[PDB]
C-alpha cells in the first residue's frame, strides 16, 4: 500500500501548495496530479505512495516525467500513467 495513506487524495495533496515558491515555473496542479504534496521547506515534495522525495525543481519541469525518471518502481506511477508511459522515459 501506500507509504502515506493520508497523501492519497489529490485534494489534499493540492491544498499542501498553498505556499508552493514556485507556481508559474512548476503548477501545484500538476503535482499534485502526480502524487506529490508539498513538504513545506522550499520547493520540496514527496510522493504519498513511493515516499520519494524531489527538490531543486527547474522552470518547465514535468511532475509525471520526473516522478518516472526518479522512481519508476512506484505502484502509484505505474497504475497512472502505464509502464509504456515510464519505459520511454528511460
Ligand atoms: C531538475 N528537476 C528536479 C525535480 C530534480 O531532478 N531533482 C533531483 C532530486 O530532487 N533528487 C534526485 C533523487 C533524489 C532527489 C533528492 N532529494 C533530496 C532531498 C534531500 C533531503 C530532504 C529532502 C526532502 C524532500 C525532498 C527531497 C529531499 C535531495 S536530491 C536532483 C536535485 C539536485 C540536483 C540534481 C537533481
Ligand atoms: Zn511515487
Amino acid at each position: 500500500g501506500p507509504a502515506f495513506p493520508g497523501m492519497g487524495s489529490e485534494e489534499l495533496r493540492l491544498a499542501s501548495f498553498y505556499d508552493w515558491p514556485l507556481t508559474a515555473e512548476v503548477p501545484p496542479e500538476l503535482l499534485a496530479a502526480a502524487g506529490f504534496f508539498h513538504t513545506g521547506h522550499q520547493d520540496k515534495v514527496r510522493c504519498f505512495f513511493c515516499y520519494g522525495g524531489l527538490q531543486s525543481w527547474k522552470r518547465g519541469d514535468d511532475p509525471w516525467t520526473e516522478h518516472a525518471k526518479w522512481f519508476p518502481g512506484c505502484q502509484f506511477l505505474l497504475r497512472s500513467k502505464g509502464q509504456e508511459y515510464i519505459n520511454n522515459i528511460h
